[PDB]
């Protein structure tokens, strides 16, 4: 939370104020994995996918030049040819910021990955040597409870903390690759056009 | 609480100051489920319904142009035809902000859902296999105590934490659908009129 | 306490500065129920009643136009007829704010209700089935100790937490009804006069 | 401590800055009852009495018009008759603020009352039924240790927490009566002169 | 620490900024009594005596008019007779502030008194009745360890907390007498010269 | 986190604002060593290497003179000869700040060193005397779990805390050498060119 | 950390901003004694010696008049004779501030002394009476672990807390002597030149 208060007053700005808004909203959001073999994937991917869509729509709405764009696109011939495209692309670029920040933040803190890819993941290195031959339905039901400290009661079968750290490392690697690709794309866009 | 201090000074504004007011008021509100089979639904739905109504009335009151609206609507013919409707609709739109923020915040933190829909919910996956045949009145009385950590003393029958996470996920899904529908409506309103 | 720091700088104001003053004073006030069958009601109703009276007097005192009102009311004929009534009613309205805030805050946090109406309340649903036939003097003395966690040592007779939550819900319902009635009255006053 | 930071910037002032100074000084003062039958009363009454005297002297000193008052009172005839009395009374009134704040704060938090009036108080309702006949010297020595959690080791004789709450309620009642009388006096002074 | 942040911005000042500097420096200073019969007195009196001397020297150094004073005192006859004495006395008075604040703060928090006067103090009321006849060298070595919670392991001989509270009360009494005498002297100085 | 809030407002700046950005980002980054003999080195070196590369790219992007550099380098002959090189080198120098801050901070807090060089390190002084003759594959697998408090369960073989402190000291030595070399290079650059 | 935030805004300054920088950097630095008989002295003296050297170099670099000094010292005859020496000495004096602050802070908090002089110190008063005759190599290895709470497991031989307090007192005495000598030197410099 201190990171938001620090990065504040930097723009001082409406463009770079939704970024800290999304970051702080994630910081004050109670992630709760259902820890069920059926609804884990859905919940994880939903937390990963839906809030950025909503932030996109919100950034499109809060821009004071949607009215003019609608008025011009509505006429068969509006009062120029492509200053409209300019402000439209500027609006889209300004809007695309907060979704990227949300996705980066939720990837660096690998809760959604841990909640989503836990039941199906291949954890054969962490499963105990005694219970190394059992129905994968049992392993599904057990591994589903890994992101839940309070519900997991199968310490004699799978080390919970080892698998947690493994999947969190995977999630952080993915987040860093995402950040690098995004920054390269921004570099090309600013250096070409 | 840090989210409110961060989002402050953004408008700097009386319109976008009731939003943080309602958010902070929820943050500093001691939600207390009665954990009784009779008054759970009432308390949950009341916390969900009444404070937004009060915020609506308050936002209507704090606007300095209710006096002029009353004076004009009181005359059979006032000193124009529809600049009154304009300021009235502006007042209503400004007022409708804080109820939406309250409902969104109280849905993302699924306490009201957990308090309200716990006694009647169908929790057959979490009920123990031994006590899978008993009077639904007993299950009513037991499930009523799920939102109360201090009162629940039936660990041999129902896993409390699993059901809590389940209902909290449901509540968060509902909150996200609410936010998306609200944002789409705002988008249409700003893009048409 | 963060709510006061957030709502600060909003008026920026002497009128809307006693509200946060009373709220913060309640936040930093050590409520201590005597937990005796004789002095519970007195203490609860006193905490509910006296501080708003004091805030009323204080708001009357801190207004710089009591001297002029006294000087005019003292003369048999003062130097107009009813600009005095105007400033007097404005002073009274400005003063009536902080008592309302104090009463609302102390009702939402149902300590005074829990301290006051505990010894006399009808708690027959929470009393154990074994001790369901005993002198109501015994129940008086026992229920008096409900708001005190450190003094209550009768867990085999009455569930303390259940009764606490029950009475806190009642208090919050009363507080919400109070807020709604107050806001309706303010609405009528602003819309008529 | 948050109350001081909140009430700050309100005057923005040298008059209403010693009030928060005294309040904060009490907040950051380590009250330590000696818990001995001989020095309890002395310590309690001293903490109640001496700091307000010191604040009075300090408020008299920090006012830049003591030099002129001394120079005029020193002459047999000074260069008017009673503008001196005016500034003297203004200085005295400005000085009398911080002692009142200190006394109110130290009364609302009933430590000085608990430390002072504990050894001599009549606690016959809290003394156990077994030890209801013993030399009042023993009760003196025992009750002296009531404000000390770490020293009290006579739980089989007197309930410490009950007596603590009782005396704290008495102290808060006294503090509220003090505040009411002070505010009434200020009201009369402002409404008459 | 909140007291310093509160008293800040009051002067807004270089004179009244060393006071909060010394107070905060004491607040962030790790007092560590050696708890040995030989070096307790030395450490206590040193913490009481040396830092105020250093603050005196520092306040003398940070004043931009020592160069002129040296240049004038160096000449046999400088370019007036006693405007030098005026600025010298003003410098000395400005410098004497921080030592007083340090001494007051370190007296109100009776650590230095507890560390210094513990081995030699007469604690015959707290010593157990069994060990009331033993070589005062043993009592010296034992009482030396009173300010150290981690080292004291003689609970069967002397109550540590009782003696701690006793000596802390003595220290606070001394601190209050010091503050009163200082304020009286300042009053006389401002009212005479 | 307080260090960032303190060093803020110092530049008041876009150049010296990415430094605190990177420092705060490290402060709010959840380092999680996988504690596996295969992926420890990779994770440690990645955390050490990749974020500074990303900060370099970001500092290159956020500078408003990449467009002009591209436009000039694109032409066979641009509209001078080497004012381009000047602004290019200034941009590169401004960009190189945040990577250095990240590397210094992550070296002073020896987590990456502890995670990376733990499985291969030579810890023969800390290994117990009983298990001083065993397959280095066993020691590899065991030492891999040293940075994980929750996973390490081999206290009868290797002291975890001793090895942790050893490797953290090594990391801090490396960080200090890095800082010294960087500062010497900056000194030469500023004193020559 | 609050001391830095308090002493901030005092200069408001680039000269007196490195002082708080070094103080805060020490506050947010994880001191970790290796607790080995060979590398304790090295680590302690290094933490005491190297960071002030780096702060000296940094303060020399951040001053905007090293370029002019180099340009003038480079010529056989520069465009006056000794205004160069003036700005050079001013730069050196401004640079010497932060090393002094670092050394003072690290001496008042006697970790470096405790880490460095623990293995070689003469602790014959704290060593148990049973183990008062043993090879000083054993005492070396044991005393090396005194600054480490988690590693020290020889409570039957040496009291760890007593020796810790002893060495911390020694370190604080040294720090106070350092501060006094530094202030006297500054006094002489300001009063003579
Ligand atoms: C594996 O299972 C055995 C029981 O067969 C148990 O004793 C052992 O502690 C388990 N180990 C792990 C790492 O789960
Ligand atoms: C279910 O009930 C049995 C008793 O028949 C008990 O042993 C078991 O622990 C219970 N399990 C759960 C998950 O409630
Ligand atoms: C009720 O009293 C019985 C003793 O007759 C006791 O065993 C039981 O735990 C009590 N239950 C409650 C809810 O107080
Ligand atoms: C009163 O004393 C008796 C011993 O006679 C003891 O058993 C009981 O717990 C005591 N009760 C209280 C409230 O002190
Ligand atoms: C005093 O010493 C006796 C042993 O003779 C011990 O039983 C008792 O607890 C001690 N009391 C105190 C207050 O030290
Ligand atoms: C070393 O191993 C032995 C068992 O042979 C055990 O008793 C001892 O505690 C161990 N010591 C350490 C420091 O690991
Ligand atoms: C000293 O060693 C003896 C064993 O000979 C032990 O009983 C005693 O507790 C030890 N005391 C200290 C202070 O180390």
């Amino acid at each position: 939370v201190q990171f938001l208060q620090a990065n504040q007053e930097s723009f001082m700005g409406i463009c770079g104020i939704m970024a800290l808004a999304s970051a702080q909203m994630y910081s004050s959001f109670e992630f709760t994995c259902p820890c069920l073999p059926d609804y884990n994937y859905a919940y994880g991917i939903g937390i990963l996918i839906v809030p950025p869509i909503w932030f996109f729509l919100l950034g499109y709405v809060m821009n004071n030049n949607i009215s003019v764009l609608t008025e011009e696109w509505k006429r068969p011939v509006g009062k120029d040819p492509a200053v409209l495209r300019y402000m439209f692309s500027s609006m889209t670029q300004r809007a695309l910021i907060a979704p990227a920040v949300w996705i980066a933040v939720t990837l660096m803190d690998g809760k959604s990955f841990l909640c989503a890819f836990s039941p199906t993941a291949d954890l054969s290195e962490f499963v105990n040597e005694s219970y190394q031959s059992l129905s994968q339905k049992e392993l599904l039901k057990i591994q589903a409870k890994i992101p839940c400290k309070d519900i997991f009661e199968e310490h004699e079968i799978i080390s919970r903390e080892a698998a947690t750290r493994y999947i969190r490392c995977l999630s952080q690697a993915c987040g860093w690759t995402f950040l690098m690709v995004i920054t390269l794309v921004a570099f090309l866009v600013r250096a070409i056009r």
